[PDB]
């Protein structure tokens, strides 16, 4: 999760921090 912080950990691929959770179409955990 993304909470405060970026995700900086699956957002490497593309998962991006919708609702400060990775999401890359489908999620990505953190």
């Amino acid at each position: 999760s993304c909470v405060y912080i970026p995700c900086t950990v699956t957002a490497l691929l593309g998962c991006s921090c919708s609702n400060r959770v990775c999401y890359n179409g489908i999620p990505c955990a953190e």
